[PDB]
C-alpha cells in the first residue's frame, strides 16, 4: 500500500503546515501538524476542555463506530517550545492521503496549553518521530508510520514541505518526479529517538564551504532552522545590521535586507536554502525590524533543522530496519 497527502501552510510565513487525517467511521476529518520530531499522534476532541478550544475542530469518538477506549491509558506531552497537552487514549481507524491504519492510537486531549488553543488551523499532531518517544502510559503506543510501515510497498515515507506553497507527504514511496538530480542518503541514529544525522558542514551565500560535523535532528514541527552559535554568527555576520536581540529573543535583521542563502552538507552533497527562505517577516505588525530564519541552537541541548531547512529538499524518512534520511534538491 502507498499514501499521498497534500500538506498546506497555515499562514503567510510557513509557521507550520497541516495535513488532513480521517478519523474514525464515518470519518472525522481534522488537519493535523505531522512532526518528526515527536511521537504521539493527538487530536482537540469533544473531552478538550471547552475553553482551551477555539475554532479547532475536534473529534468526537463517540460518533464514530470503529472508536474504542484503550482503558487506563493516559498521555502528557511537552515539547521544545514549551507548549503542551495532556489526555485519554482511544484506538480507531486512521487513514492519510488513502493509507488506513487500524488500531492506531488516537490521543485526545483533555488540556491543551494556549500556543495550541491560539491556533485555530492546527487540529492536532501527528508524531513520525520513533516510537520510543511515545507518552502513553503503561502501555506505549505505536506511531502512525509504525503501525503501517508492514503493509507499505517501502518502508518510507517523504516529505517535500513547500515555500509559501503546498506540499506533499508520501508513505511507501519515492515519486522520482518530485526532486532534481539524486538523492544523497545518510546514516541516521535513533539513540533519542529522533531522526538525527550529522551534517557535513555549511556555507553562507557565496562563501566557501566549511567543513564541520554538526549532528542535528529533522525535525518538520519546526519552523526554523537552529544551529550552533557559531555557525549563526558566521551568517549574520553577512547582513548588514543585524543583530541578537535577547529582548526579541534571537536575530533580527533590517527588512531592507537582501539575505544571503544558507548552505548545508548531506555527505558530499549540498543542499541550498535561498535567502527569503530565511526573512519571517516584521518581528510585529509594522516593524522594521525582521526575524531571522537562522537561529542559535544554544541552550535547546540539539541542533534543529527545522522546516526553513527541509522546505529546500526533497526528503526521504527511510524506516528499514536500519534507518537512513535522504537529500535531494528540487
Amino acid at each position: 500500500s502507498t499514501g499521498s497527502a497534500t500538506t498546506t501552510p497555515i499562514d503567510s510565513l510557513d509557521d507550520a503546515y497541516i495535513t488532513p487525517v480521517q478519523i474514525g467511521t464515518p470519518a472525522q476529518t481534522l488537519n493535523l501538524d505531522f512532526d518528526t520530531g515527536s511521537s504521539d499522534l493527538w487530536v482537540f476532541s469533544s473531552e478538550t476542555t471547552a475553553s482551551e478550544v477555539d475554532g479547532q475542530t475536534i473529534y468526537t469518538p463517540s460518533k464514530s463506530t470503529t472508536a474504542k477506549l484503550l482503558s487506563g491509558a493516559t498521555w502528557s506531552i511537552s515539547y521544545g517550545d514549551g507548549s503542551s497537552s495532556s489526555g485519554d487514549v482511544y484506538t480507531d481507524t486512521v487513514s492519510v492521503g488513502g493509507l488506513t491504519v487500524t488500531g492506531q492510537a488516537v490521543e485526545s486531549a483533555k488540556k491543551v496549553s494556549s500556543s495550541f488553543t491560539e491556533d485555530s488551523t492546527i487540529d492536532g499532531l501527528l508524531g513520525l518521530a520513533f516510537s520510543t518517544l511515545n507518552t502513553v502510559s503503561p502501555t506505549q503506543q505505536k506511531t502512525f508510520f509504525d503501525n503501517a510501515k508492514a503493509s507499505l510497498d517501502s518502508p518510507v515515507f517523504t516529505a517535500d514541505l513547500g515555500y509559501h506553497a503546498p506540499g506533499t507527504y508520501n508513505f511507501g514511496f519515492i515519486d522520482t518526479t518530485a526532486y532534481t538530480g539524486s538523492i544523497t542518503y545518510t546514516a541516521v541514529s535513533t539513540k533519542q529517538g529522533f531522526w538525527e544525522w550529522t551534517s557535513t558542514g555549511y556555507a553562507v551565500g557565496s562563501g566557501t564551504f566549511k567543513s564541520t560535523s554538526i549532528d542535528g535532528i529533522a525535525d518538520t514541527g519546526t519552523t526554523l532552522l537552529y544551529l550552533p552559535a557559531t555557525v549563526v554568527s558566521a551568517y549574520w555576520a553577512q547582513v548588514s545590521g543585524a543583530k541578537s536581540s535577547s529582548s526579541v529573543g534571537g536575530y533580527v535583521f533590517p527588512c531592507s535586507a537582501t539575505l544571503p542563502s544558507f548552505t548545508f552538507g548531506v555527505g558530499s552533497a549540498r543542499i541550498v536554502i535561498p535567502g527569503d527562505y530565511i526573512d519571517f517577516g516584521p518581528i510585529s505588525t509594522g516593524s522594521s525590524s525582521c526575524f531571522g530564519g537562522i537561529q542559535s541552537s544554544a541552550g535547546i541541548g540539539i541542533n534543529i533543522f527545522g522546516d526553513v531547512a527541509l522546505k529546500a529538499a526533497f526528503v526521504v524518512f527511510n524506516g528499514a530496519t536500519t534507518p537512513t534520511l535522504g537529500f535531494a534538491s528540487k
